[PDB]
């Protein structure tokens, strides 16, 4: 009759784990008036990033939706955790989970019902210039998938509902064009959001992968993105939300709009959106397409009442599944919006627990990635130590001077150690343990001298001369570099932040033992110095949170061998990456054609035969590892029992009982510590799936052996699921295991793969 | 240092107990931005406006090089961390640095205690023109008393300074002069402030 | 305490250790299920320190006992399955399904931080049935003074069932089940009644 959509909104049913919560949710929603339905599905004014309206007659409170993916933002009495980028570089599932569990503890204890976290594949990593790529994990669907599973799981285990984000193909900040309508001027009158144009194979094999894992972990909610997909807004894209997400991934939860992600009232209601944010928050300036408008739409007949009931059911399922009715979080106390948007006092609460500082330190020590070492590291007992760069010390205005989003300090301000990035996925910091502090402590234990030049080397009088006079007599000189980037903009290039270029130029001029440490949101340009004979070592420490110095120094001095490895590719040039990674245009309808397909990050590099400086999955230790005895055990299979929720992904081998996520075989290999020091090692497995236009290889396993002593061996193990060895058929619209020869490879990086063998299915 | 630091005013804010939110003002609370020995063989060749950090010694032939400086900020933070507290320092020049005044105004109101570190460098070969504080000291104090009513002042100095504008302001709850403590500046001071040892100098 | 601390050995299950030179030594378990605390409770014998007793440096007040019959879940997470027969079996079902969950609140009403082991007991009705059977525990870690925390007890079908000698299967009996919660097997401020059919 009035069937406007090709893909109808399928009704929630609770799926696997939420069956009883669904039943309660459905029971409560059946009692709701139209007015009440519109209340819970649209944002109201409050202290949190977003707030659902109450249903006060049924005892349903307002829900606090709070940023962000490193923990509760705009909040005192909490810890600053390392960014997703940083746990990714650990390649340590245990840490991935524990990080999220601790974030979850602090979320709940601050009063948060829904965490706007984690970032589970949007952005994934199509461009290495993405201003908020740091908020995610790996630039790889498989590893991002595993990290997303565990990040969701840790959060829900603490009682906080997840809003995994951002669905989907949200791969540049530029022209994301959030909806604003204020003082007459709508964004609709200026420029529509960038349209990611994505073929069906790429959408399934690359972008959806990580979101499938988040759905399976039991993410209670999904945030729809700011970009358009094939010229249709993600937040009212029926193929995206109703069929891809809600039918194929069988997603049983709420889709929440990004703030200004909803551009219309009726299409959104019909095409999969469940919650309008921020609604009445932010002065109503980001659109306010539902609320009283949705009451009007339901009463006059243009929007199905039963449709909106399903939205409210989806919202409440999480409330009841995570026990928030009988174990409600305490009140949320801080004004995280900020005046003049919201005038309101803040209270105070301290939720930092014993063990959380130590966890953050250990994420740092496990992730700091050794890129170059000619023999200067580890340090022994050097007696004269020079340090360079404002990154080695505090923000001169204080660790939280840049404000609620870590983005409001002046362009030239010396921000100190880059412990996190800019925007909604940052957080405040109770202190920063600077590299200089931690280096000085150790210097004092060795009875040594230490001095730091931490000013701006270009604009501060006497700074060049001070560096010239300091460095020649130092036994080692450390240069701390950074590169701030943020939500709402892309990096213009790979250039270092602040005076980093000039610090390096001076450092190599006046010293022959330069050790470089980079705190960064992404890949940077060190081409001018990485082959300089005076640069004896290089490391990337990413975004380590509050324990920056004390996580780093034990690695530098050899108390623990570095074991982190790169979660994306480090190319020699921006021109080496996927082309048109960020489209810059004033065109009304900006387009980004994803003509590269599945070939992003290392898959582009491998396919094009381009050699990166440092490949995906690369990191040195202070010892070496030898790989041997590759075994593929087709006898070691297992039915998939342990997911929280199940997808409905079609696949050719379906027989009514089995699944896409059953393990069909397991692969093993042996590593031997073949050097002079104890060291941990991340072993990686890659599969070459046969076919036309197939990546040379795709990561399908990792296993980190901890503290393997000299001359000892360990077995490394890699369970392989049916999906891990499958392809998407566009024609048949299902997953299948193709025919041909699969190359299975194992080793220490994407291009150091000493073990290979062949598997031929039938 | 711990035997010399001299308590001049105490309205009852000292000794500290276990303050949970701590604000720190003054470049004197942290390092010389060019390094402890940046000012050369006689501690006197740094530019007139350079932020020299903690004044641990004076200028001239009576100076000496330093293997490190244990800054007041380092020592205060160590104790704050032991108390599960938070701590933030504004250590730029408060007059000439963009946003510095606004950072101070936003930080101080919610702090349980606000430490202000001031200094006054003087040297061999010239006499001080007056008692005025070095660098931005006057401005730091004006801002501090505007936004906090638990201001603890610590002065590193080569002599008497002019604190008349603020000495009788009841927002200044304590004043201490620490003279020139040498390399162990911060770790001599903080145990006095927290009452592990009573101040004892005169 | 993980067992009952009686004032005398004579207060425990009789013939607890049998001493004979007889060729075929016998230990008749005629006490039945009544061992440790359920012997003391059934016989009205007062121990010195009861099963589940232990002091803190603070005290805890219990409140707000809730029985939530909508907080149920299929047993999916066990590594292996039994084949224990039960009367309520409908082919899609299990003895270890959680059929309801119960909650209560503890408040640190003393003068120091402390951890509290909250315990749940159930009087399952029937002939010659224990006074109380432990069916839950939850240890709250480091509860600050004045703060509260919710305590959570999932209840499986098995947890509320009896064995039928005649039918040779588990079953949930008819009658009144008392659900008690508190700090020991004899310190149970909260109680409520559940009646199935
Ligand atoms: C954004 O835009 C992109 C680009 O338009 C969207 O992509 C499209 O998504 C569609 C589905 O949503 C895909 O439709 C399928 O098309 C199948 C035939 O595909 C061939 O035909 C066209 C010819 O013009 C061509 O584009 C395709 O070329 C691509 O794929 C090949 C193979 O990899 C590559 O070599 C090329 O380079 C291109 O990449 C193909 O050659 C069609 O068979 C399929 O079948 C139907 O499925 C539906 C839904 O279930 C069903 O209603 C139908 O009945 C039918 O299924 C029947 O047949 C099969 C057995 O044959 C059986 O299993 C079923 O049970 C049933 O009996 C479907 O129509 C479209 O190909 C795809 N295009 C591209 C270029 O990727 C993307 O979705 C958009 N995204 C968003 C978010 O909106
Ligand atoms: C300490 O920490 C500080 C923060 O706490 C740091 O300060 C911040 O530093 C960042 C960069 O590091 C700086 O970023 C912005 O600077 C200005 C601010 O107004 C912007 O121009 C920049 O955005 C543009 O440039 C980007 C790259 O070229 C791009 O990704 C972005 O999208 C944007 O470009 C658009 O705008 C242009 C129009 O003028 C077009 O030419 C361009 O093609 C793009 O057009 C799109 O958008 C237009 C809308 O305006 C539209 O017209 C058009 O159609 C199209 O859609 C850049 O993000 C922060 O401002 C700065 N913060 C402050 C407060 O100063 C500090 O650097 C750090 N210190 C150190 C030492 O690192
Ligand atoms: C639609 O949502 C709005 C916003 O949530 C509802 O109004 C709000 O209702 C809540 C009660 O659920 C009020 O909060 C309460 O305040 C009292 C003290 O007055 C306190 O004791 C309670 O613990 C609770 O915090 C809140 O004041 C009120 N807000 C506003 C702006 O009016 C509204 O009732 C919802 N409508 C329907 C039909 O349910
Ligand atoms: C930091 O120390 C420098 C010297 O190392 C101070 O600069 C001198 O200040 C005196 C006045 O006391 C002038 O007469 C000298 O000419 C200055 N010397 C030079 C070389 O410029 C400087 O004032 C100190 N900084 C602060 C903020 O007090
Ligand atoms: C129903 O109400 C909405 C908003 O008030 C309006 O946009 C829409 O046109 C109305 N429909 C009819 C048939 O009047
Ligand atoms: C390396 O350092 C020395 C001084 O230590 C300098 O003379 C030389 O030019 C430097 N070389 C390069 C390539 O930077
Ligand atoms: C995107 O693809 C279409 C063909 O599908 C092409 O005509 C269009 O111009 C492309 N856009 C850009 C910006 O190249
Ligand atoms: C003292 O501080 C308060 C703010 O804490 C301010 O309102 C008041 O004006 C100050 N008084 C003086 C005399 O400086
Ligand atoms: C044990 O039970 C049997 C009957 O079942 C009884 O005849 C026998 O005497 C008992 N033995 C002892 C040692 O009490």
């Amino acid at each position: 009759e009035s069937n406007s959509t090709q893909w109808p909104a399928p009704l929630a049913n609770g799926g696997k784990s939420w069956a009883s919560a669904f039943k309660k949710a459905k029971a409560t929603v059946t009692e709701m008036t139209v007015e009440e339905l519109a209340n819970i599905t649209s944002g109201v004014i409050g202290l949190c990033s977003g707030v659902t309206g109450a249903v006060t007659r049924l005892g349903i409170p307002e829900f606090c939706l709070q940023d962000g993916p490193i923990g509760p933002r705009g909040v005192h009495g909490s810890s600053q955790f390392p960014a997703g980028l940083t746990v990714a570089a650990t390649w340590d599932r245990t840490l991935m989970y524990a990080r999220a569990r601790g974030m979850g503890q602090e979320f709940h204890d601050q009063g948060v019902h829904l965490a706007l976290a984690p970032v589970t594949g949007g952005p994934l990593g199509r461009t290495p210039l993405n201003g908020r790529g740091w908020e995610g994990t790996f630039a790889d669907p498989y590893a991002c998938g595993e990290a997303s599973y565990l990040s969701v799981k840790g959060l829900t285990d603490a009682g906080v509902a997840t809003v995994s984000k951002h669905w989907i193909a949200y791969e540049q900040e530029t022209s994301r064009n959030l909806y604003i309508d204020i003082d007459g001027v709508s964004q609709a009158d200026i420029q529509l959001p960038i349209s990611s144009n994505v073929d069906d194979l790429t959408m399934h094999e690359l972008y959806m992968w990580s979101f499938a894992e988040a759905v399976r972990a039991g993410t209670n909610h999904i945030m729809c993105s700011y970009n358009r997909i094939n010229n249709t807004h993600s937040c009212s894209n029926a193929k995206g939300l109703n069929q891809l997400l809600k039918t194929e991934l069988n997603f049983q939860g709420g889709v929440v709009s990004d703030w200004g992600g909803q551009w219309d009232s009726v299409p959104a209601a019909e095409n999969g959106l469940d919650v309008a944010m921020p609604g009445k928050g932010f002065l109503g300036a980001l659109g306010d397409f539902w609320g009283a408008t949705l009451v009007e739409l339901i009463n006059n007949g243009t929007v199905s009442e039963d449709l909106v009931r399903d939205k409210a059911v989806r919202i409440l399922t999480g409330y009841y599944y995570l026990g928030q009715d009988t174990n409600p979080p305490p009140p949320f106390v801080y004004n995280t919006i900020g005046a003049p948007t919201l005038n309101a006092t803040s209270g105070y609460r301290n939720v930092r627990k014993p063990g959380t500082a130590e966890l953050i330190k250990e994420i740092g020590s496990a992730s700091v990635t050794l890129l170059k070492n000619t023999g200067s590291l580890p340090l022994k007992h050097p007696q004269r130590i020079a340090v360079l760069g404002n990154d080695a010390t505090y923000n001169v205005l204080g660790p939280n001077a840049c404000g609620l989003a870590n983005s409001a300090c002046d362009i030239d301000n010396l921000n100190g150690t880059l412990t996190t990035g800019g925007g909604s996925g940052s957080a405040l910091s109770p202190y920063t343990i600077t590299p200089l502090e931690a280096l000085q402590k150790r210097a004092i234990e060795d009875n040594a001298e230490i001095a730091a030049v931490v000013a701006n080397s270009n604009t501060t009088t006497g700074a060049e001369d001070a560096i010239a006079a300091l460095l020649p007599d130092a036994d080692v000189t450390f240069v701390f570099l950074n590169r701030y980037s943020e939500e709402g903009a892309d990096a213009p290039d790979f250039s270092l932040g602040g005076d980093g270029d000039n610090l390096m130029d001076l450092a190599v001029t006046y010293s022959s033992n330069v050790v470089v440490v980079i705190h960064t949101t992404g890949v940077v340009d060190i081409e001018k110095w990485a082959d300089n004979p005076n640069v004896t070592a290089i490391l990337v420490a990413y975004l380590p949170g509050q324990e920056a110095g004390n996580s780093l120094v034990p690695v530098l001095y050899g108390d623990v061998a570095p074991s982190g490895k790169l979660p994306w590719t480090w190319g020699k040039s921006i021109d080496d990456y996927v082309p048109n990674g960020v489209v810059y245009t004033d065109a009304y309808s900006p387009q980004s054609n994803f003509t590269e397909g599945v070939f992003i990050d290392y898959r582009w590099f491998d396919k094009m035969g381009i050699t990166p400086r440092y490949e995906f999955g690369f990191g040195l230790s202070y010892t070496t590892f030898t790989y041997s005895n590759l075994i593929v055990d087709h006898g070691r299979w297992a039915k998939d029992y342990s997911s929280v929720m199940e997808t409905a992904e079609p696949f050719a081998e379906w027989d009514g009982t089995n699944s896409l996520y059953d393990v069909i075989f397991t692969v093993f290999a042996t590593i031997t510590n073949t050097g002079n020091l104890t060291g941990s090692e991340v072993a990686q497995l890659y599969i070459s799936i046969p076919g036309d236009n197939q990546p040379v290889r795709q990561l399908r396993g990792f296993d980190k052996i901890k503290d393997l002593p000299v001359g000892d061996s360990a077995v490394v193990t890699f369970p392989i699921r049916r999906k891990d060895v499958s392809s998407w058929s566009v024609v048949d619209q299902l997953w299948y295991v193709p025919n041909g020869d699969f190359l299975i490879s194992v080793g220490g990086s994407s291009r150091d793969l000493p073990l290979n063998t062949t598997w031929t299915p039938h």
